[PDB]
């Protein structure tokens, strides 16, 4: 359970489809990245805290096409999807701001 890793680009849409109509929060990450590391535990706790939404993790180098088509310019970057459509975005390791926007979507 928890934060689900997307191992390569073709596995990404399946994940977006498999979220059904649930909110999907995708954390775009990469290796040797301090803020990425700082936020990781919190993100994992958020998924524990919100089992009604789906939490995913994409490494921008394992999933280049996904990073590029989502116009990812820095990490960590969180994208928000509902029914496979990107509806929001949040950059950074400020966990408070992140959970506040997740809550605003769980509306």
């Amino acid at each position: 359970v928890g934060v689900k890793p997307v191992g390569s680009d073709p596995d990404f849409q399946p994940e977006l489809s498999g979220a059904g109509s649930r909110l999907a929060v995708v954390k775009f990450t990469m290796r040797g990245c301090g803020p990425c590391l700082r936020i990781a535990p919190a993100f994992s706790s958020m998924s524990n805290k919100y089992p009604q939404a789906v939490f995913l993790e994409v490494d921008v180098h394992q999933c280049q096409g996904t990073a590029a088509t989502n116009n990812i310019s820095a990490t960590p970057t969180f994208q928000f999807f509902r029914n496979k459509v990107r509806i929001d975005q949040y950059q950074g390791a400020d966990a408070v701001g992140l959970e506040e926007k997740i809550k605003q979507h769980l509306e």
